[PDB]
């Protein structure tokens, strides 16, 4: 059954795969998992560029809280439970497009840390971590706040206003 929530979920995990492998490539880890861009191109562009902007210009507001939640966990021990707990530590106070960008950016950070430790099977699972995490609260929030199209408009506004 194709319904709007399952559609949002399919888009979220396609996007998570694109973003994780793109982020890895920016540091020279070229996994070659994908044959093509999996999410819609405009959305893939939007998430990659928003994550980059947040890493460069909004790191301590959006990304540091997730990293700090994981302080003292080695890359060898990073797992989906850690990932969920860190995300919970922010989303417990609310959901926003900026916090969703932070979740994807942080998944990239975790992927990079695992790739540097050679934990290949963990890296390739991180897109599923995002998909599974979003089922309980993020996915219905996205549905109620305009779908991924609303993220595109948000991203266009933010990216057009930063230079
Ligand atoms: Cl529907
Ligand atoms: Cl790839
Ligand atoms: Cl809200």
């Amino acid at each position: 059954w194709d319904n709007e929530l399952s559609g949002i979920q399919n888009t979220s995990v396609s996007l998570a795969a694109d973003y994780v492998y793109m982020r890895l490539a920016t540091e020279g880890f070229v996994f070659g998992i994908r044959s093509s861009v999996r999410a819609p191109i405009r959305l893939c562009d939007a998430m990659f560029l928003m994550c980059d902007l947040f890493e460069r210009k909004f790191h301590d507001r959006y990304i540091a809280p997730l990293k700090n939640a994981c302080l003292g966990i080695s890359a060898k021990d990073m797992d989906m439970r850690m990932f969920f707990s860190a995300l919970d530590s922010v989303f417990s106070s609310g959901i926003s497009w900026s916090r969703i960008v932070a979740m994807y950016a942080f998944a990239g950070s975790v992927a990079l840390a695992c790739a540097r430790q050679g934990r290949r099977q963990t890296v390739i699972a991180i897109p599923e971590w995002i998909m599974l995490y979003m089922r309980r609260a993020i996915a219905p929030w996205i549905h109620a706040n305009g779908g991924w199209d609303s993220f595109i408009k948000f991203s266009q506004d933010v990216l057009n206003g930063n230079h």
